[PDB]
């Protein structure tokens, strides 16, 4: 007599829809397998050649109630179930957003960031939902610099011509209380040129090297004692011909003593806090000499245009000797400044 079987119970409630629905014959074949929704709507499916198994070939939706009918036929004899369940009922959604872009070429400092819209009650849930490939395969980990957004990358800089795969499988994943992901998100990217520059303030200069070798010496301008720019790792981020900079957009008025309200040309984005390599005609005499500025690497039109034109998201910048700090690793552009134990260790709780 045939035997059926199910990857659900007649029934259940809080199936998953990470997964598809499948049915299984024994001994026999299936000759009918239908599936729809409480509307009546019916579920698309497909059989295998050899009647065997029968699997929806569509994403089952959230707060359904779905009911299989199964016929199974052979030789002997012939069965026939019927299952209804219900689809687990989210609390709330929250869509995740991948950098960098599908197909970009970056540079070796660019980590996987997944950036969600909602808080993410169970990190370790994300973390296992999902999936990295590197070739060559390399090692890392997982790092939460907020409640959104997680990071990956290794231990040290990417090794140029890797290839890069991220599957974010969150849907139908319970994130934490009640929050479960609104859609799976598949992007892919390329490791270009190692391009890393050197803002050094005994020297006053930011030196650009393109595969260890030297291409660009630009005299810059940094953050003045009051306002030092912080040593350490920068990634490159954003690119901007021109580009108003608002202290506002950082919580510091525009009227404050530290405020400003500044339309520059050829500024490049290194961290979040709002420090950019940008045209500065303005200090041109300071540039190579003094620092005058509230963060900002300043650097001449001709420089800033190059280094706009030469440099990629992913590329490095790193600041020495200033009299300043070190760039958060939270800051959204420091990810490299965690000390790599402290980054494998995670901090999923
Ligand atoms: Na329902």
């Amino acid at each position: 007599v045939p035997k059926l079987t199910a990857s659900v119970t007649d029934g259940a409630v809080g199936v998953t829809v990470d997964a598809p629905v499948s049915v299984t014959a024994a001994d026999g074949v299936l000759a009918a397998v239908t599936m729809v929704n409480d509307n009546g709507r019916p579920v698309a499916g497909r059989l295998s050649p050899d009647g065997l198994r029968w699997s929806t070939t569509e994403q089952l939706g959230y707060n359904r109630r779905y009911t299989l009918n199964a016929t199974a036929l052979g030789l002997g004899g012939a069965a026939t179930r019927q299952l209804t369940f219900q689809t687990s009922s989210p609390a709330h959604l929250t869509m995740p957003y991948v950098m960098p872009g599908d197909g970009e070429v970056v540079g070796v400092g660019e980590p996987v960031a997944i950036r969600f819209d909602e808080n993410i009650a169970d990190r370790g849930a994300a973390e296992k939902a999902i999936k990295i490939t590197t070739n060559p395969p390399v090692e890392g980990a997982f790092y939460w610099l907020n409640n959104r957004e997680v990071r990956w990358r290794p231990e040290h800089f990417w090794k140029p011509g890797t290839a890069v795969d991220v599957a974010v499988n969150t849907y139908g994943v319970d994130l934490g209380e009640g929050m479960f992901g609104e859609d799976n998100v598949q992007t892919h990217f390329t490791i270009g040129d190692e391009v890393i520059a050197t803002a050094d303030d005994n020297t006053k200069i930011l030196t650009v090297r393109v595969n260890g070798e030297v291409v660009k010496s630009m005299p810059t301008s940094m953050g003045k004692d009051s306002t030092p720019t912080a040593n350490g790792i920068y990634i490159v981020g954003s690119r901007y011909k021109h580009i108003i900079m608002d202290s506002s957009t950082y919580g510091v008025p525009v009227n404050s003593p530290n405020g400003y309200r500044t339309d520059v040309d050829w500024a490049t984005q290194i961290s979040y806090s709002g420090v950019f390599v940008h045209s500065a005609p303005w200090s041109v005499g300071a540039q190579g000499h003094t620092n005058t500025s509230h963060g900002c690497l300043n650097v001449s039109p001709s420089n800033a245009q190059w280094f706009y034109d030469h440099v990629k998201r992913g590329d490095i910048v790193e600041v020495v000797n200033t009299v300043g700090g070190t760039l958060p690793g939270i800051d959204g552009l420091g990810d490299w400044n965690i000390p790599w134990d402290q980054w494998r260790a995670g901090n999923a709780k």
